[PDB]
């Protein structure tokens, strides 16, 4: 379980506005997850997420998330982006951020009028997967495969992050990445370590447009999907 932390998601707004009690419980399931880690539809997901015990879509601005962007960067910026994981249930993966760049589309997901249809909501996800940030773009970042794939298969592929190996002795899992602190991030489940990693923002210009942050399972079949709405200036 798990969301996007840093710049502040959604999700994160959601949970610290009152109204989101397990903010990293918002899932995609039942889907095929891996080894191709973009082939599951999003559903009702979409790609901010929803949350189906309190049943909070993140796709749609309310008062207390997606009305303004939450940090505003530079184009070409290599910035800090971070996710939560709870302590109960990281069981490695591979996860990702992407940027559409495309306004039209993402305009349909900054207007609290309006709730994006599951057609709308793949066509941002196709949008989102094109605008993929790849690890590799950070000069000097790491970017390896996981060591839940093999080389054919289509997860093999250091556009995206990999957790740590989930049978490592030493920081195994999601949680090895950084190797943090209990309660670094907030969990409600039982407690949150954070995930950190660069990427290197898009040449492009907006106001106010959505980072999207998908994490993947290899053992289960599920998705996590985030989202920030953030300013390229
Ligand atoms: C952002 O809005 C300001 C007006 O408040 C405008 O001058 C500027 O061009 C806009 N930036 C983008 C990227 O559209
Ligand atoms: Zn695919
Ligand atoms: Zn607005
Ligand atoms: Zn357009």
């Amino acid at each position: 379980h798990g969301y996007m932390y840093i710049p502040s998601s959604r999700t994160r707004l959601g949970h610290e506005a009152g109204i989101d009690s397990c903010p990293e419980c918002a899932i995609l399931e039942p889907v095929s997850s891996w080894p191709d880690l973009d082939a599951a539809p999003v559903g009702r997901s979409g790609p901010c997420g929803y949350n189906a015990r309190d049943s909070i879509d993140y796709n749609q601005p309310t008062t207390n998330w997606g009305s303004d962007a939450v940090q505003s960067y530079s184009p070409g910026e290599e910035i800090e982006v971070q996710w939560c994981v709870d302590h109960n249930g990281d069981h490695g993966g591979m996860f990702t951020y992407r940027i559409c760049q495309d306004q039209s589309i993402v305009d349909k997901f900054l207007d609290p009028s309006y709730l994006p249809t599951n057609d709308e909501k793949q066509a941002a996800e196709d949008c989102f997967d094109a605008g993929l940030l790849p690890c590799t773009d950070v000069s000097g970042q790491e970017c390896g495969y996981s060591a839940d794939c093999t080389e054919g298969e289509a997860c093999w592929r250091n556009d995206w992050f990999t957790c740590n190996g989930f049978e490592a002795s030493d920081r195994p899992k999601c949680q090895g990445v950084d190797n943090a602190e209990l309660n670094s991030c907030y969990t409600s489940i039982a407690g949150g370590y954070t995930v950190t990693k660069k990427v290197k923002l898009p040449e492009y210009t907006s106001n106010h447009t959505l980072i999207s942050f998908k994490w993947n399972s290899f053992q289960t079949g599920q998705i996590y999907l985030s989202c920030a709405d953030i300013a390229i200036q």
